[PDB]
């Protein structure tokens, strides 16, 4: 029914994806699979290189609601500052596993909408946070690569176990 996300450590995450050449309705389509995979996980972000899709396309939703999407194609992402914040980072690719990660507290987002309109916004909070950790999927990045190896190599043996035991409730 749903979009299968890669997990770490699958290789395949490592892609550095290419930019969306025109919105065309088959992306219209991948980005509203994106976001019910997305919802149904449920987390807040997924890059479209988690479904094993290497394209410039991530969707979002940080409301309580679930009902505010956001859609950034093709996107750039500037710090305005040397300032970082730590938060507490997930990944549906690294499931169940969370740590602190300290980035930039500010940023310029220009993308482009599911339109094809471009538009560029400073975002701050969970934004910034969640907009850099979309785009280092982006780029073959994941969060745990910002974590100490003892940290990286407990993770990578705990999501083997939570994998095993997902295939086996099914
Ligand atoms: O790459 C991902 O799969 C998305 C990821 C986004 C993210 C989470 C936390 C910090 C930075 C980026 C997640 O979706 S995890 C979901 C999550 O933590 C959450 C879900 C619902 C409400 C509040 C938080
Ligand atoms: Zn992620």
């Amino acid at each position: 029914a749903l979009l299968p996300i890669l997990s770490f450590p699958d290789p395949r995450l490592r892609t550095i994806a290419k930019p969306v050449e025109e919105v065309t309705d088959e992306i219209r389509q991948l980005a509203a699979d994106m976001f019910e995979t997305m919802y149904a996980a449920p987390g807040i972000g997924l890059a479209a290189s988690q479904v094993d899709r290497h394209i410039q396309l991530i969707v979002m939703d940080l409301s309580e609601s679930k009902d505010e999407p956001m859609v950034f194609i093709n996107p750039k992402v500037t710090p305005l500052t040397e300032e970082t914040q730590p938060y507490e980072e997930g990944c549906l690719s690294v499931p169940q596993i969370y740590d602190k990660v300290d980035r930039p507290s500010r940023v310029k987002i220009e993308a482009i909408n599911l339109e094809g309109q471009a538009f560029e916004i400073e975002a701050d909070g969970l934004l910034a946070v969640c907009i850099q950790h979309e785009m280092d999927h982006l780029n073959g990045k994941l969060f745990v690569d910002y974590l100490s190896p003892l940290k990286r190599q407990r993770a990578r043996e705990k999501v083997e176990k939570i994998v095993r035991q997902r295939e086996r409730e099914k």
